[PDB]
């Protein structure tokens, strides 16, 4: 279960998401990191899945984000859909819903991805032999 194949599936989405640089990356998400975390792994994934529901819920059709040319708008629409297939995968592995998120700091979209990429990094690592 915590070693399930899905910590893959959120790695694969995250290299794609870090690796993408669109119009609204610098755009901001509460900042579930800046915790003196106190908090299960269980409640971390609930917190991670729940800032960026947000984020994707509030910018897919969001002008700043749309884009000008195809290439951005392609881009931006892969960015929305690597963001739910994230949140799907995270929100399989918190088991809940009830993860209040009470930061005050906000990170950019894209710094936020690179620290949970380093976090499921270390999960998997931790995992395997």
């Amino acid at each position: 279960h915590k070693c399930d194949i899905t910590l893959q599936e959120i790695i694969k989405t995250l290299n794609s998401l870090t690796e993408q640089k669109t119009l609204c990356t610098e755009l901001t998400v509460t900042d579930i990191f800046a915790a003196s975390k106190n908090t299960t792994e269980k409640e971390t994934f609930c917190r991670a899945a729940t800032v960026l529901r947000q984020f994707y819920s509030h910018h897919e059709k969001d002008t700043r984000c749309l884009g000008a040319t195809a290439q951005q708008f392609h881009r931006h629409k892969q960015l929305i859909r690597d963001l739910k297939r994230l949140d799907r995968n995270l929100w399989g592995l918190a088991g809940l819903n009830s993860c209040p998120v009470k930061e005050a700091n906000q990170s950019t979209l894209e710094n936020f991805l690179e620290r949970l990429k380093t976090i499921m990094r270390e999960k998997y690592s931790k995992c395997s032999s």
